[PDB]
């Protein structure tokens, strides 16, 4: 591979030179001959394939804390390695899972928000052995993110897999998710999205209210025992009212949405080490909410009942009245959130702050590998800066990964 | 191997064989995507090249193997020995043509690929030539309002030293004026062409939509300045249906798309003259050419007009307005009677070409970043379909612009 790569952005003219992909450690799919960049995603480590895993990100560590080569690196090495010839894996020290987290983070191509990655509080959460401390520590976790409105990003990491028979996973995909269910009719209450880990509940014993809304219970697994229900504490729920500046009528459509992003099923991998378990949150785009949740056609799909009340001419496409009720539910978002003061950040500003952030890192670090199809908005892409900037995508480690879903894997007991 | 692609809306999932035929590079490796990088002979390389072609061509028309597919590769190995190219049979050149659209993976038109009017100028010798056919395609194309894809191919290339060259990026376009305050008067993306159009004889208006004249370069010469017949040129004044101050915006545009900066591949042989047209797609005249800050621009204008609060990015004023102007692009189009498309029925006609493409074919390229249009991206469902993206040639491909590579 050559040693410098360039990216431009065709619209400032701006030329940045990436090094930073040397560092690659990963296959994203694409080949010499194919590219599989809008493909969504295209029995342990043993001690020899650990060995190099945890050097890489031990020497990693102290080459960013200015130490590499020193007394303590080359004892940590050493402990390291014993470690895991002695029991087959290692345990990370606080200051090292917490620079992993972060780092993970700052890898995540994927991610909009990364201007953000340094400012992350880290929970440690291995001594954690059953659900119920796992509900704790969960609570403690969104009630420390919410901050009455004001969100902090946060991770909770619980204990690393070990013979993959003891995973402990949060088998919601979000801490905070709408439960959704299929009508013997076919139409679909709630959030379509979630029917599947909805019917889970309610078989693992969940009693559901049957609202459009109504908050999921959490689904958590210790130590590779069966998962067990809990109900979040509703007063940790901070929820939006939608309602919009100038339609009076918007507020009659009964919608809202809950302030916290928490996304609780990837595996965060450093080191060669593999946590299952380690829910994080940061908070909204408001495009993610009135763009996907809301208009997604397999979501809640509202396009066409917000064009109704807007009198919108709904007969040709060409009178764009699908963009246009999209802008304005987009517009009730952002404008109930922050009138609620919860944190939220528009596109245009998120995008614009990843440019900087982008910048930033090629100067700093060599580069920043990022995901242009994920990157940019699902709406107005072109108005955005980051349309405009080529990007080069590369997977570092320590990083987030997905992992399969809990119920397709788990051996009940 | 096979590969899946999945709609992630409708949970289609087609499988792809087609890839397995690709032997041109993406740019992209096992450690690194360059998906949103812009762009990332001899005998002896020429006829493996045209072996391949006349095999997929005897392979379309259900004779391969024949004794005419025989005879023709038998005659254009002796050409390549005895000329160091070849020609191409009338057939096989519209056979590459279209195919090279349908092998396009950034259009999101190809449903219509295999309509295309192929017009055959490689008869051509000189800059007044290339204006006749040029012109005779505008007329063509244009059909009074009612478009009709065609391209027309000029001499392939030689040696590299007597390129047939459209100057021009399109054959219609607006000048871009570089103004004393430092501002840009026109379009900005055209202000460089627009200086050596000025330099080498042409008398500029100093509009905003001054249509740039034809710069046009036969077999290695210098280029020669053409104006189109101004009847051949059709415009479209753009007014808002419910706005009735957008017209006094005075903004206006060309009914005909005709990129004429790209090269032509087909079975080893280059043509760097091959102007094509089909039509717009509404968003590629409302949100790039007016809305891109590094073009027209007009975003705050209309925002002001539509008394927006503009104080605060996260009162969407941009989206606002960029939603009203891409309206008055297609109701002012639909009202001339000007062919057009809307991004939304667009989109779905790639879909659906997809799924035939898939059916037929085995596949199709396609290229998520440029599929999905610059607005209302997730609305749309090639926002949600998978694609993969690799390279089959017949291809149209990127060249240097000619100023730059150019001896006078
Ligand atoms: C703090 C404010 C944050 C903002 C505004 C933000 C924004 C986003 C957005 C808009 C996406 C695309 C989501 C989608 O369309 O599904 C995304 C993806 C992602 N984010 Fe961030 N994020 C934030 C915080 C975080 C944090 C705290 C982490 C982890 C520590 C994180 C890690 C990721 C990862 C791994 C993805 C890829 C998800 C996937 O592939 O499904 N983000 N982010
Ligand atoms: C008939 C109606 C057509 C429509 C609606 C259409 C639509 C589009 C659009 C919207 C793009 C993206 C361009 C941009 O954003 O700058 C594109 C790209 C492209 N089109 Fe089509 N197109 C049509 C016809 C054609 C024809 C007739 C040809 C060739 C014979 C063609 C070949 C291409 C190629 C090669 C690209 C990629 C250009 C590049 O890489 O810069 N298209 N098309
Ligand atoms: N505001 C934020 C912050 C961080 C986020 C991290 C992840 C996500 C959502 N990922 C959604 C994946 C959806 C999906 C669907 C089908 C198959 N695979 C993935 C949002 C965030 N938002
Ligand atoms: N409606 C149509 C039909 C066919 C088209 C073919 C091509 C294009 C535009 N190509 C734009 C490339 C712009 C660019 C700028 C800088 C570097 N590389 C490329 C539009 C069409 N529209
Ligand atoms: C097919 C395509 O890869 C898929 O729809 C992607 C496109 N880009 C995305 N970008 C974001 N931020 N989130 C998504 O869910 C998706 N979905
Ligand atoms: C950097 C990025 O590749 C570039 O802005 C692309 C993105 N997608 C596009 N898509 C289309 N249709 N046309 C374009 O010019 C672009 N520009
Ligand atoms: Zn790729």
């Amino acid at each position: 591979c050559p040693r410098f790569l360039k990216v431009k952005n065709w619209e400032t003219e701006v030329v940045l030179t990436d090094t930073l992909h040397l560092k690659s450690t990963l296959e994203t799919g694409c080949t010499e001959y194919i590219c599989m960049g809008s493909i969504m995603h295209p029995d342990v480590a043993t001690k020899d394939q650990l060995f190099p895993l945890a050097k890489e990100f031990i020497d990693q560590y102290y080459s960013s804390i200015k130490r590499f080569g020193s007394k303590a690196h080359m004892e940590r090495l050493e402990e390291v390695n014993k470690e895991i010839d002695t029991t087959s894996t290692y345990q990370l020290k606080d200051t090292e899972l917490i620079y992993g987290a972060k780092h993970a983070w700052r890898n995540a191509s994927r991610c909009v928000g990364r201007i953000q990655w340094s400012k992350l509080q880290v929970f440690d959460a291995r001594d954690c052995t059953t659900a119920h401390g796992m509900f704790n520590y969960i609570c403690n976790h969104v009630k420390y993110a919410t901050n009455k409105g004001n969100l902090r990003s946060a991770i909770t990491i619980f204990p690393q897999r070990t013979d993959g028979k003891h995973d402990f996973r949060v088998w919601n995909s979000q801490l905070i998710r709408y439960a959704g269910y299929k009508q013997p009719d076919g139409s679909t209450l709630g959030d379509p999205a979630n029917v599947q880990f909805t019917e889970i509940c309610i078989q693992q014993g969940w009693k559901p209210p049957r609202g459009r809304f109504d908050v999921l219970p959490l689904l958590l697994q210790a130590n590779g025992n069966d998962p067990e229900l809990f109900q979040i504490p509703p007063e940790l729920v901070l929820e939006v009212p939608i309602r919009h500046p100038k339609f009076e009528w918007f507020k009659d459509l009964g919608l809202k949405w809950y302030g916290l992003p928490a996304v609780s099923n990837m595996l965060l991998e450093i080191g060669g080490l593999e946590f299952s378990a380690c829910p994080f949150s940061g908070w909204y785009m408001g495009t993610e909410i009135g763009v996907r949740d809301y208009c997604d056609n397999s979501r809640y799909n509202i396009l066409e009942e917000v064009a109704k009340k807007m009198n919108l001419d709904m007969r040709k496409t060409s009178s764009l009245w699908k963009d246009q009720a999209l802008v304005e539910i987009n517009i009730a978002v952002l404008y109930s959130f922050q009138s609620d003061k919860v944190t939220i950040v528009d596109h245009h500003s998120a995008t614009e702050s990843f440019i900087k952030h982008m910048e930033n890192e090629y100067r700093c670090r060599g580069g920043c590998p990022a995901d242009w199809v994920w990157i940019v908005p699902p709406m107005s892409g072109s108005i955005t800066p980051v349309f405009h900037q080529e990007m080069l995508n590369y997977r570092l480690t320590p990083s987030f990964e997905y992992q399969p879903d809990p119920w397709n894997t788990h051996v009940w007991k």
